[PDB]
Parts: C-alpha cells; sequence; structure tokens
C-alpha cells in the first residue's frame, strides 16, 4: 500500500531531490515514513516533514537515513534522472 | 600555493568525505578556504572548520559551496576514491 514520489522533482531543489530519494528507498525497503524514522532514531514527524521539503535537514541526518536505506550518503542527493540516466543509458 | 588534501578520506565519514571534496575542488578553481568562503556567502572560520570536520553542516550550505564551485551537490558526498574507480575503471 505504501506509495512513491508522484513526480521528479527539481534536480536544483535539493531538498526535493532528497525527499524523492527518501521515500524512493524506503519504499524498496517496505517501510512506512515512521518505520524509516524509528530505523534511524528520529521522531516520524521529523521525516514526514523532511518528505514535504520542510526541514534544512543536517548532514549527520543525512547519513543516519542513507545507514539505515542501506545506500551511500550521496545517492540520497543524486537526482533520480541523473540516476536512471546513468543506469539505463 | 594551494594545497590539496594530504590523505584519502574514510568513505563512511561524510564530513572527511565533504571535506576532502571541498578542498579539491575550490584548489581547482584557484580558491582559498577565504575566497570559497566569499563566494558562498558564508564566514571563512566557518569554511575553514568544515574542511576540519568541525560542523554538523546543513544542507543549504551544502548547496550553497556546491553551486560556487559549480558542482552538483552530490559530487561533495561523492568519496574521491569512488569518483576515481567510475572516471577511469
Amino acid at each position: 500500500k505504501l506509495t512513491l514520489p508522484a513526480e521528479l522533482p527539481d534536480e536544483q531543489d535539493l531538498r526535493a531531490v532528497l525527499a524523492y530519494n527518501m521515500r524512493l528507498f524506503r519504499v524498496n525497503k517496505g517501510w512506512s515514513q515512521e518505520e524509516l524514522a524509528r530505523q534511524c532514531g528520529l521522531d516520524r514527524t521529523y521525516v514526514s516533514a523532511v518528505e514535504r521539503k520542510r526541514w534544512n535537514i543536517a548532514l549527520s541526518n543525512i547519513e543516519k537515513m542513507a545507514a539505515a536505506l542501506g545506500v551511500a550518503a550521496y545517492q540520497l542527493l543524486l537526482p533520480p534522472q541523473e540516476r536512471l540516466k546513468l543506469m539505463t543509458n
């Protein structure tokens, strides 16, 4: 029932890029927002707001989400358009 | 006279990875720490301390350094070992 991002993010909008990627990766893991937050030791309200681009998130919290999601931190800031471009073209 | 990083960073240490990359890219541009700080509208003391891994830097400041350096934000978090691996292997 876990839904993916509806639209591609502006590649320049780093918050939008992060939010897209967080949601894509957590959904691939079968994780709700709440579950991702529990995995990182972050407040579920905070994680949900990050996905709505509300917070100037610190590097340490990027690092924790990336560790919980099992990806390199830089993959959270890599626009999905670029990832796909590299992956399939 | 602008010197490059002395050692490769621990790829897991995101602060170390950022500091390596900031210094590599700014040196490629002919920029001191002070100059990079002026380019981003950041305090030179703060930029110098980021390169010594002292600060839990926010996403907005990552974005500003990346815009001043003319690179994608995610390249600041991409370990130089990986970059080289992709670039030449």
